């Protein structure tokens, strides 16, 4: 029952810390950056995870920056932030305390691949859906994500929220200024980015997320591939050969044209029989060689595939009702308040001034 | 555009004969009978069979991919130049309608090799155990001949990684194969970044350069090294940020102008400022320090600081290579390892003094 005591600062707020106390502390991650532990609040009993990164003492966390003026319901919270020091050295370690979340979408799909059983679409839809309210959000604050994969979605699967978490390679994109092409997750990365381009924009957030739509319908990666060749071949197979003017689109530079010219897949064989039309469809309007002609996040949440999400009678397979999916807020709607009449059905947050 | 004649030499057996062009010779088609075919390899472009040859019984292996009618085939027109000891040869290569449009296949018919760099280094891996170093030396020293020839015509592969590296397990001779990324690099010219395997591609490629040189593959060599030394790959990660976190970690930060080199265009400079990690704490103890040296001096964040494959021969971590009396452990004499020819030499001549030892210039 050892128990650790630590000045931290509220995630959100103002700056003032406050004692907080956890203890039965287990390492339940790790990464190139840093280890991400489990632990308890005393206080509360709360469950929370603390991702300990080494900080650069003169400059500042960009992840903690962004963290701390994020506040949606699919995005993992930030509780608090504190800094403890490596006794290996005069290393500073920054503390990020976040709320703890059971599972992820890469170990929830991984089940169904072993049991060679797929995913049921009321969690596709669930899922991405949830996934699109978040980038939705960051991308109206002008942040990319830059690293959409599996491993990133946390779940509650007796609640079926999806909270995005990682915003490790986040940044705000400003158009103009040039960015490294080599962040995002082999799999998942979008074209422009293997050809290079220093000028994407947030639509490689939506290429990924496509990635992983088209992966739990699948059960496995769309895209595989040892080296960005391969990927692009993966890519070109099932998309067909870029126009002179799509690889424009992607990255106006590149060399290379010599490409097998191989005729678009039709999007439906591409899956097996029982797919929804309405899944395949989505697919097709996301994962798309021109980022300009991506769906949006906010309009890929109004699409026809996630009408079920928005029936009065929907339930969880498990009998529980469905988590908050209307709670749309002005800056999250920024980008085309219209949809807001799709996206907030009748029986949606009905609440009178008693 | 070609065609076949399949029929049944007896017992069933069917047999496929084709007219093949040889692969170095003179334009003289040659009938070729062949029986036994089986998947041994795939890939995003084509297959690899395995077939056996009618008469001869000898093995060989056929690449067949999609032609494309509207330019040569590059892989074909380098495999054709190609003639070195460490590098799969050509037999000859043919054309066969695919039955399933008006579609042409290129077939390469190639000398069969039984295994592969990455199946024995995943058998030991796998036993926990770490292949014996007289191997390591052996099988990349080979791998160096054969980089410094192919770079001597100006050729850079590309996609050096453990399997596009053929061995056969008696003789511990190893063959280059794979040509399918490969291109000749002249300078002023740009070339795509997006090749090469991952875990193998050296730092201005993840850094996006177009202006790199064949010096990539030296940076590929040594990841195979250091992963053959060390049982599992040096700078794994799943994106390149957590690639470029993984060689930071051991090469430290690289400097502004070490950056400089690799590509001078890419913005992020933020980046944990590391100290360099000792080479020796990398690897296992009792680890060969000539190995680790070597390591050092093939893993450079300057791509021209990096040795050249002739000169990574000559290192000494190979000496052992050169004694008169080096034998296999099954007791068997090591295959070919002095017969170095102007070409693979051009580089830089001089160094024949080393790598010719006294043993091999005797008369007798
Ligand atoms: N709030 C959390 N609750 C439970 N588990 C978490 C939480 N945050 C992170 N993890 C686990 O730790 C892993 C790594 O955390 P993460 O924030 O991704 O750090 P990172 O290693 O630097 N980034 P990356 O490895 O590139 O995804 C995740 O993929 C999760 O499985
Ligand atoms: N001559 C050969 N003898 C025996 N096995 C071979 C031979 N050439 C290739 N293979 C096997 O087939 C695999 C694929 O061959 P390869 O030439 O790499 O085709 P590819 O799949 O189109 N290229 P890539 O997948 O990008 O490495 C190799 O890694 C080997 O294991």
């Amino acid at each position: 029952s050892k128990v650790t005591t630590v000045v931290a600062t509220p995630g959100q707020g103002p700056d003032r810390p406050q004692e907080v106390s956890y203890t039965d502390t287990k390492v339940i991650g790790n990464g190139s950056f840093g280890v991400v532990y489990q632990a308890k609040l005393c206080d509360s009993g709360e469950l929370v995870a603390i991702k300990k990164v080494l900080q650069d003492k003169r400059f500042k966390n960009r992840e903690l920056q962004i963290m701390r003026k994020l506040d949606h319901c699919n995005i993992v919270r930030l509780r608090y932030f504190f800094y403890s020091s490596g006794e290996k050295k005069d290393e500073v370690y920054l503390n990020l305390v976040l709320d703890y979340v059971p599972e992820t979408v890469y170990r929830v799909a991984r089940h169904y691949s072993r049991a060679k059983q797929t995913l049921p679409v009321i969690y596709v839809k669930l899922y991405m859906y949830q996934l699109f309210r978040s980038l939705a959000y960051i991308h109206s604050f002008g942040i990319c994500h830059r690293d959409i994969k599996p491993q990133n979605l946390l779940l509650d699967p007796d609640t079926a929220v999806l909270k995005l978490c990682d915003f490790g390679s986040a940044k705000q994109l400003v158009r103009g200024e040039p960015n490294v092409s080599y962040i995002c997750s082999r799999y998942y990365r979008a074209p422009e980015l293997i050809f290079g381009a220093t000028d994407y924009t947030s639509s490689i957030d939506v290429w990924s997320a496509g990635c992983v739509l088209a992966e739990l319908l699948l059960g496995q990666p769309i895209f595989p591939g040892d080296s960005g060749v391969d990927q692009l071949v993966e890519i070109i197979k099932v998309l067909g050969t870029p126009t002179r003017e799509q690889i424009r689109e992607m990255n106006p530079n590149y060399t290379e044209f010599k490409f097998p010219q191989i005729k678009a897949h039709p999007w439906t064989k591409v899956f097996r029989p029982r797919t929804p039309p309405e899944a395949i469809a989505l697919c097709s309007r996301l994962l798309e060689y021109t980022p300009t002609a991506r769906l949006t996040p906010l309009e890929a949440c109004a699409h026809s595939f996630f009408d079920e999400l928005r029936d009065p009678n929907v339930k969880l397979p498990n009998g529980r009702d469905t988590p908050a999916l209307f709670n749309f807020t002005t800056q999250e709607l920024s980008s085309n308040p219209p949809l807001a009449t799709i996206l907030i059905p009748p029986h949606a947050r009905i609440q009178a001034a008693a």
